[PDB]
């Protein structure tokens, strides 16, 4: 959402608040970015934004489908895109030309000279403030000749800009996870050792049977290599204790009692709040085993000593003709996460390249200082967020967070907790959460009622929907939520008890499902790793997808995608992110898709 903002103020003739105050009504109809990526829409809304913020606000209300715009019939950027007959457009231009040709392979193509373009128009407009800034907004918009020395101002910014692209990343640029990114590929791992996690929340049935005929074939493909499997004792019964563990001896993979290691450290604060959750999953208040595996994965006594790749439990694996038949591979880092990238198309600019992180493959290599210090730099962000959980929540940049942040079911726990000298940890959050949503009246009751409001489609009746929660009016409560489900009430009248609570069901567990996911994932799981490693980028300007740069070691992504993640480095093959610069539309991988550690599918794995 970072980028929004800046086109709008750029090209849809906001200012700061209503470009802001866009967005918090744009979205009400998530996904704004179809919109940005044609310049149809900001087009457009300038042209209503031109008689004030109400103008353009009524128009995207009676529009009937946005992104189905199409035209009618001191902003130094922004002028300086529009129309570059104008003689210092035109020198821009020309110099952006030339840097493309200095920074690239070929014959730089319309987009990356757009790029380059831009990347001039906003540092000179960044260089320039006052009157002679003024002055220049209105030089190029009535195109007359380069004032004197603006040739002289502007090659300190060209030489940076081409530096920017030509020179390689330096060593304070590739610091992640505490530990430099070397572009010589030092660190060597093995494509034959894996471990994974595996706790039941069934004690009478270790792990699934699909799950353990992956298992068989991944000790039985990856030849004398470590085939390990790490679960709990505590988690199982006598009987399915001892059947597991010679189902395990039989094919060939090394079980691992965790609840038996002896931890130091970070090791053993990890350990406990391993422990923790799977307690409290097995006592019915609020914990997940998935949770579980992503704090024991990066303890140093499950991983090993020799390199070994951190695996989901069910990945497959490229075995065939077609897999790595060595059993040593080399990149630049100890710790390579699970990396990709998805294009967004920008108009005539290049896309801009977003990168996606996961935590279902990790590479590691041997025990070593570095990689030492990149497990410690992770496990200390994951302990942290389980210390904070209110704090997190706070600050917390994931959409379901903050509105629980709002909810006033929220404010309430966490009064109690206060109040009765306890903290509010993860797994009491999600406890309930879970509770919460059993019934819609404690539904409506947690979420205020002005939340039910606005998303049941009706906002000005929260002060009813109050009234009907004060006196057990819970008739409104279902029909007002029905309504919004079944388009209109006069659909509602049609249904009866029992399939309309059907109904309700259904939505209530669709919405902590909101919640609950990024209550694991954003604490211990891929996201809360991912904010761990965000620091890296660059923040300031997006970052666009360059094809044939000269020195491509200029750009973090490449680093990364060329020297510290598993692309290339294993035979496992994870679809969970986009491969890397995957096409915003190739990633509808997505459209035909609960995990086994959501709140329906572990109902069911044991139930
Ligand atoms: O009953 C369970 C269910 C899950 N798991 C663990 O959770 C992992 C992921 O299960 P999966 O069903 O594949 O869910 P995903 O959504 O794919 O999981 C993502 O989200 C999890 C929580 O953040 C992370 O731990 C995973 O690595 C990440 O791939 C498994 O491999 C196990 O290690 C258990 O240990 N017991």
């Amino acid at each position: 959402e970072q980028y929004w903002r800046f086109k709008l103020m750029t090209e849809g003739g906001c200012n700061q608040n209503e470009a802001t105050r866009l967005i918090t009504v744009l979205k009400r109809k998530e996904s704004i970015n179809k919109l940005f990526e044609n310049d149809n829409f900001c087009n457009r809304l300038s042209s209503y934004m031109a008689y004030g913020f109400g103008a353009a606000e009524e128009w995207i209300k009676k529009q009937q489908i946005l992104s189905n715009i199409q035209p009618l019939t001191p902003n130094i950027f922004g002028a300086a895109i529009t129309f570059g007959k104008s003689p210092v457009v035109k020198l821009l231009k020309q110099n952006a030309r030339e840097i493309c040709e200095s920074i690239l392979m070929d014959e730089p193509n319309l987009k990356q000279v757009e790029y380059i373009f831009r990347l001039l128009a906003l540092q000179v407009q960044e260089t320039y403030s006052g009157e002679q800034a003024e002055k220049l907004y209105e030089c190029i918009r009535d195109k007359k000749p380069i004032p004197s020395k603006f040739e002289e101002i502007l090659l300190p910014i060209v030489n940076r800009i081409k530096e920017n692209h030509t020179e390689i990343l330096n060593e304070s640029k590739r610091n992640h996870l505490g530990v430099t990114i070397q572009l010589n590929d030092p660190y060597s791992f093995s494509t034959k050792n894996s471990f994974c996690i595996w706790f039941s929340n069934n004690p009478n049935s270790a792990m699934p049977k699909k799950i353990k005929d992956i298992l068989e074939e991944r000790a039985k493909q990856n030849a004398p290599g470590v085939t390990k499997l790490v679960y709990s004792r505590a988690c199982l019964t006598k009987k399915e204790n001892t059947n597991f563990v010679q189902w395990a001896k039989e094919n060939g993979i090394t079980l691992l009692d965790f609840d038996e290691l002896k931890c130091q450290g970070e090791d053993l604060e990890l350990w406990n709040l391993a422990q923790a959750e799977l307690k409290a999953m097995r006592e019915g208040k609020g914990g997940n085993p998935a949770a579980a595996s992503d704090l024991v994965r990066w303890i140093s006594g499950v991983i090993g000593d020799v390199p070994i790749a951190y695996v989901d439990a069910d990945m497959p694996m490229l075995t065939g003709n077609k897999s790595i038949k060595s059993e040593e591979v080399y990149a630049g880092h100890p710790v390579l996460l699970n990396m990709g990238s998805a294009l967004v198309k920008d108009g005539v600019n290049l896309p801009m390249e977003n990168v996606a992180f996961n935590t279902d493959i990790i590479n590691f290599t041997g025990e070593c200082k570095d990689r030492s210090i990149a497990i410690k730099r992770i496990a200390q962000s994951l302990i942290g967020n389980y210390l904070h959980v209110t704090e997190r929540i706070s600050k917390s940049g994931n959409p379901e967070l903050k509105r629980l942040g709002l909810m006033p079911g929220y404010h309430q726990l966490l009064k109690d907790c206060e109040e009765n000298n306890n903290k509010l940890s993860l797994p009491m959050l999600r406890k309930a959460l879970t509770q919460a949503h059993s019934n819609l009246s404690s539904y409506v009751r947690f979420i205020g009622v002005q939340r039910f409001a606005e998303m049941v489609g009706a906002p000005e009746d929260a002060p009813l929907f109050q009234e009907a929660l004060q006196q057990g009016n819970t008739i409104v409560l279902t029909n007002a939520l029905v309504a919004y489900l079944v388009h209109g009430m006069d659909n509602v009248s049609r249904l009866n008890s029992s399939e309309k609570e059907n109904l309700i069901k259904k939505y209530l567990g669709t919405q902590l499902s909101l919640l609950y996911k990024p209550l694991v994932m954003e604490f211990s799981g891929p996201c809360a790793v991912t904010r761990e490693i965000l620091p890296l980028l660059p923040t300031g300007e997006p970052t666009r997808y360059i094809e044939n740069l000269k020195q491509p070691d200029a750009q973090i992504l490449r680093v990364l995608q060329t020297h510290a993640c598993v692309a290339g480095k294993t035979n496992f093959t994870s679809d969970n992110i986009p491969n890397w610069i995957t096409s915003s539309e190739e990633v509808e991988r997505t459209q035909s898709l609960g995990l086994s550690w959501m709140p329906s599918e572990q109902a069911r794995l044991s139930k």
